[PDB]
């Protein structure tokens, strides 16, 4: 097999890496290296949501956001309450809200009688896994995978800190975001600067303090928010849309927490799971995951999903597929908690099913295809002949962790399934740049070793 | 040297092992074992902070809160404000603080004409680690560590859950705690109850949502719970206190962040740092570990101390006695970080360090002793002959993490220091406790070796 404890005397001293490789054609295992130990798959977890997804959910499936009343249409009144349903939509924009919400003018309404009702029973308990990380929750790419999910959950702010030390930063909230970011954050000299902490600590109903201090800026500072109330924040949109659309409203909102019913007015609906599948795969977009993965349990046990409940179903759909998990840890399907735990040949054996079923599955075209497209289209070790054009696959990265999973065609022309992964790989500070040269020199290396051997 | 793979077998598949000690009077390694690869070092974390408190702190070192007032009394008068400061003392009761108010009385203050102030200045930033996991934030293990800590930041409420499937649980809050608990429990049939969870979501002003179910049981029992906001919880109790000892406030609650100078009325001192150290190492207290690490940062930087600085601090004073610690990642000094990534053979070198230097800084003594104190009084691998009375160490448990830091004697009469890392370790998922009957077999196998090398 190939030396792997050679090539890892690259990366840098205290990492760790799980490698294993299996020669589809021979079915050979190529390279072994504690493929057996549990390690965090990061992003690379999204390969089981994938398969778990097509498997139960199928080619069909397109998430629903929908308006209901329980009354009736009269004389330009909706004569009852408006409901709004939302299933976890991954992919809803504000401006697909707003032409939902247009339907009502078309078939007359424009006026609403009652109240604003939200439906979001089809998740349930937190809108976050388990063994998330605390100081990230307020990051974009850390936003909620909800029920309600309007433009992924997230804001965007700007922070006027090009002014003298000592100066209070300028907070600017484009006037679309129903939230509120407060607080006095001041402009640090070059002394006091390396000692600031800009913090963000958050308060009910979407209310934003940032704290603390920054160096003074010489570009506009971004900052991008994590939308924290999800009910809260759809409603109010949806009451500003109404207000715009010109239907009156002048009800109470309630969230009541469970099915809601009534007739069916107007359903939005996603794109279809090829199209959502594609970019989780290409992208590594957590959100679709982590909506795939309850809306996967929802559909196969009929009942409110919880992240725990996504747990049990994948492992149920894949398990009768013939995988075999042990004692592995899935706590959500975007890979991002800490609790995960996988091996190496777990995640290889999926691969294997997902080569193997390729007909059925058509997921084989997901995955980035090195120096082409997704999240390896510019990944330093694959760039270059034999890997670009050659070698694809779907990427995770944490602090710490940087994984692969895919395939590969070797110098014989066979197919070659792999999984690497590499965790505590550290290089300076907690808060500093980390250096990727030793994993481009490692990731070349293995990768050179898996087309040759 | 001990053939430390060999024992690793007997662990569960998908563990992780790192294993180093030393023979010190031999100066020679005996046993290495992954000895260089970064991993969890949990609470075994806190032997670092026992030594940088020692060496920038000293043993004569005591928290102080205080009492101040920039107002004169007069007519039994406080004619200005009554500043209160907080300054981390992870072991003030709510007896002492009474007893410190009391003294505003000895004085002869009759009512404070101001509003109530709190100086909690010598933190800074957020009162939790990087890295740590959110959905653990509501235990007691994991109070914050902030500058205003009142009885260990924690409470409990009082549960009745003897009802029936579908009935609600009663759950009042004892009379004690400025806290809200809102929201509803239902009990679970015998079916539901396997896969129950109990949901506690925060809001602010200590308000605790509560969802979910519970398993139906027979008698009543109390849920401890972690306070979050620390400055209210402090304030509100400082309130009701001034009114039981009739002192008259009507004022504001005013919580700036900068040192609030005026003058000394009074003040209480905790124990000093060798009992802090002491309650730490044998009892594994975090909430003392983590404030020792910012006022580790407070004091050797004189300024005030966010968790980084409280790394910046404790990597510096430690790198002044010979440590090296490359690119470990040290981000709080409990070990409850989910980022900490530090090797057995740095470990070992502290520990190598404490037993040289016994004789100056005392840490010996700290130490859990097997069969006899602290949290190895009865671990199981460690309590018959010739282990029990002889191993002395610092444990430390996450999920999947099992770990000793610390001591023995050997046959010879010789000491050998010893660093165990165990990672991964699952024989059981989320919602699980896992069997440490591996774990037992493995720690006495491994000890009785390094008994008898
Ligand atoms: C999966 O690996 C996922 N990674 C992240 O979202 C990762 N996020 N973190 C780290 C801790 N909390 C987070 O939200 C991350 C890592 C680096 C930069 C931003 C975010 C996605 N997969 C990755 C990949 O394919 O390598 C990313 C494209 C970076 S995001
Ligand atoms: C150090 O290891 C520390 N461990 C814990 O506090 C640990 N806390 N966790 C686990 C997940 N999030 C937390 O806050 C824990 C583990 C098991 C049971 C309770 C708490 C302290 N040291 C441990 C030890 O010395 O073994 C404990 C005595 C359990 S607490």
């Amino acid at each position: 097999m190939i030396n792997v404890s050679d090539l890892t005397q690259k990366l840098p001293e205290g990492s760790n890496a799980g490698v294993i490789a299996k020669n589809i054609n021979q079915n050979q295992i190529i390279a072994d290296y504690n493929g057996s130990t549990f390690m965090l798959p990061a992003s690379t977890q999204k390969v089981f949501t994938a398969v778990a997804a097509k498997l139960a959910l199928g080619d069909q499936f397109q998430f629903e956001t929908a308006l209901l009343s329980n009354g009736k249409i009269q004389n330009g009144n909706l004569d009852g309450n408006l409901i709004v349903s939302f299933t976890g939509d991954p992919d809803l924009t504000r401006g697909q809200l707003y032409s939902l919400l247009a339907e009502l003018k078309k078939q007359g309404i424009k006026k609403i009688n009652g109240d604003l009702v939200l439906d979001t029973s089809v998740f349930s308990s937190h809108d976050r896994g388990l063994g998330w990380i605390w100081n990230d929750l307020t990051m974009c790419f850390n936003s909620p995978p909800a029920a309600a999910n309007i433009d992924n959950n997230c804001f965007y702010a700007e922070l006027d800190a090009n002014k003298n030390p000592g100066e209070i930063v300028k907070i600017n909230v484009p006037a679309q975001f129903p939230i509120q970011v407060f607080g006095q954050v001041y402009v640090a000299d070059s002394n006091e600067a390396p000692y600031c902490q800009l913090d963000v600590v958050v308060h009910d109903n979407n209310r934003y303090q940032v704290k603390g201090c920054l160096a003074r800026q010489y570009k506009p500072f971004g900052l991008s928010f994590a939308v924290q109330n999800t009910d809260a924040y759809a409603a109010a949109i949806i009451q500003r849309q109404l207000r715009k659309l010109g239907i009156e409203f002048n009800g109470k909102v309630l969230l009541p927490q469970k099915p809601q019913q009534g007739q069916l007015l107007a359903k939005h609906l996603s794109k279809p799971l090829p199209d959502l599948l594609k970019k989780m795969m290409k992208k590594s977009d957590n959100q679709i995951a982590d909506s795939l993965f309850r809306a996967v349990a929802f559909n196969y046990y009929k009942r409110p999903a919880s992240f725990q409940l996504g747990t049990l179903a994948v492992k149920s759909i894949l398990q009768k597929q013939g995988i075999r998990f042990g004692n592995s840890i899935l706590a959500d399907g975007s890979g991002l908690s800490r609790h995960n735990l996988v091996a190496p040949k777990t995640m290889l054996s999926v691969l294997e099913y997902i080569a193997k079923n390729e007909d059925k599955l058509h997921l084989m075209e997901t995955f980035p295809i090195a120096g082409v497209d997704g999240t390896i289209s510019g990944r330093g070790g694959l760039i270059s002949p034999p890997l670009v054009k050659n070698v694809i696959a779907k990427t995770g990265s944490l602090k710490g962790v940087y994984n692969l999973a895919g395939f590969m065609t070797n110098a014989r022309g066979e197919k070659v399934a792999f999984v690497q992964f590499i965790n505590g790989y550290s290089t300076g500070d907690l808060e500093s740049k980390t250096k990727r040269a030793p994993l481009v020199q490692f990731e070349r290396n293995l990768y050179n070793e898996l087309y040759k051997y």
